[PDB]
């Protein structure tokens, strides 16, 4: 504890994995250790500089992959080809990332599971390495249970998470493609010294800290929700990217509405719905009759469209009825969710949007799409009971307009009203969300669960540093 720790963080160029890992590095920075993010210049611009907080940037190889100069992240990508370029750009940056880390070795490396070449880098440098995927520990347990007990290849439809601490049924089977990409990353990540989770034990469940530790044989570190590291308005409003609309424009409009009278609809980054699907969402939004903040990244840069191009995805007269805000880009989600007017959230069950909703105490309407979201759907609705389900069952591998099954407006509206109409069910769901909200307020504060986990994590990293100094 006499000298601080030198920690490097290598976040992947994805909004869901860049945002949380930098906030997690800000928790290390608040303790007095020298953190350092290693990413591209555009992704490091939005990062507020704390104490000890520094970045090391290598220029994004735009013309090497074939991208415009303004695209250095997966959130600005609207095509499956773009995700390949973001990955290929990460392969080219692998050279200079390894060289910089070899020239100035840190006390510890924290790297994403999407980059599995950090294993050789930390090994030859004989330094402790931490893995990060931004999933829930509950989901990580569920995906390692399917890896030990594979589903029959023919089987499809709902399935039970095998040999779990709690009987849980996921609504659809994962794609066979998902297994071939995920399993190599989990195996390399399990070769790491520890796993960093942007969650707290009161939410994932202690029976899964004991499941991951004793059944799988690996250490996890509940350090989140790291979104709580941003306290001011400017810290909450600038995340990953500058907001598209003025943050005060949202607040002045939300301040005029009642409490729990606004629905926030955002399927996160990397999810783009076809125009038919957006039409069903829009029809179900106006049919519910509730004010809404709808994030539509599918139509960013497509403002003042001709009447033909707008009727492809919106009912005629939808924008004339000013009962909501259609944001075609980044939204201050921490700000919008924090406002007392938002009382419901239509989510893709992404983990960042999930813990941010638990902090703000907003119940969630679940619409999972890919990745860890179909496990998160059941963590929201069955395990913790802070949300209702739409009832979707399409588990795509790519979400870039790839969905082949149309979710009807009668299905969406039915779920929207189950939380906005204030029924007897919705009342106690919002009570269980407020119970977790009060707990979440001080899990990163002194004495909390995730706070003390970071205290233990630092001490063990300091120990390993003191052992290397002997040699
Ligand atoms: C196969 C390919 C298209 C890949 O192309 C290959 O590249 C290698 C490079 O050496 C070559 O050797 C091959 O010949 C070939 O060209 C490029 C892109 C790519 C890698 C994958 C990809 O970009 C992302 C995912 C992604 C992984 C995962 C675990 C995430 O964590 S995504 C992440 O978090 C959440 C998760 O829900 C997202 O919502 C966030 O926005 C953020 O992106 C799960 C989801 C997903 C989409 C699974 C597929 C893949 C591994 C993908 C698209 C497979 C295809 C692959
Ligand atoms: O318009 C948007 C879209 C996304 N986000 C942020 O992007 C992250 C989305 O992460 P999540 O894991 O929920 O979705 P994923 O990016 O994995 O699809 C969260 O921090 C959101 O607050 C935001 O602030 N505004």
């Amino acid at each position: 504890m006499d000298k601080p720790l030198k920690l490097y963080f290598i976040p992947y160029l994805a909004a869901g994995h860049m945002i949380p890992l930098c906030d997690i590095a800000a928790l290390f920075a608040s303790r007095g250790h020298f953190v350092t993010i290693i990413t591209t210049p555009l992704n490091a611009k939005i990062l507020p500089k704390y104490n000890n907080f520094n970045v090391h940037t290598f220029q994004f190889p735009s013309q090497e992959v074939g991208l415009p100069e303004g695209v250095e992240n997966l959130s600005a990508v609207t095509d499956l080809d773009g995700a390949y370029k973001i990955y290929q750009a990460m392969a080219l940056l692998r050279e200079h990332i390894e060289n910089f880390v070899e020239q100035h070795p840190p006390d510890c490396i924290v790297a994403d599971f999407l980059l599995p070449w950090v294993d050789e880098l930390a090994n030859k440098l004989s330094i402790p390495r931490l893995a990060f995927n931004g999933f829930s520990l509950f989901t990580i347990c569920a995906m390692e249970s399917l890896r030990s007990h594979p589903l029959p290849e023919d089987a499809s439809g709902p399935f039970v998470i095998p040999n779990f601490p709690q009987d849980i049924v996921i609504n659809s089977t994962p794609p066979a493609e998902s297994k071939t990409f995920m399993d190599p990353l989990f195996t390399i990540a399990l070769k790491s010294n520890g796993f960093i989770i942007n969650s707290f034990v009161e939410f994932d469940g202690e029976e899964y800290v004991k499941y991951y530790e004793k059944t799988i044989g690996h250490k996890a570190w509940h350090l989140g929700p790291a979104s709580l590291v941003r306290e001011t308005i400017q810290e909450k409003a600038e995340r990953g990217e500058k907001s598209t609309l003025s943050v005060q424009k949202f607040v002045d409009w939300l301040n005029k509405k009642r409490d729990n009278s606004v629905i926030y609809i955002s399927f996160g980054t990397m999810c783009h719905f076809p125009d038919k699907q957006l039409f069903e969402i829009a029809s179900a939004i106006e049919a519910s009759g509730y004010d809404f903040i709808w994030v539509v990244p599918e139509k960013k840069g497509k403002e003042n469209e001709s009447e033909d191009d707008k009727e492809k995805w919106l009912p005629k007269g939808f924008e004339e009825r000013d009962n909501g805000m259609i944001v075609k880009g980044w939204s201050p989600q921490m700000v919008i969710l924090g406002h007392p007017a938002v009382g419901a959230f239509l989510t893709h069950c992404g983990w960042n949007s999930t813990v941010e909703a638990v902090s703000a105490g907003v119940p969630m309407i679940t619409w999972p799409v890919l990745g860890d979201q179909f496990y998160n759907e059941k963590l929201i609705t069955q395990v913790r009971g802070i949300g209702v389900e739409v009832g979707v069952d399409e588990w795509v591998v790519t979400s870039f307009r790839g969905m082949k099954q149309l979710v009807g407006r009668d299905c969406i509206e039915k779920a929207i009203r189950r939380l906005m109409d204030g029924g007897d069910e919705a009342i106690q769901i919002r009570e269980r969300s407020q119970k977790l909200a009060k707990i979440t307020k001080h899990v990163v504060q002194e004495g909390g669960s995730s706070y003390e986990n970071l205290t233990v994590l630092i001490n063990e990293l300091k120990q390993l540093r003191d052992c290397k100094v002997l040699n």
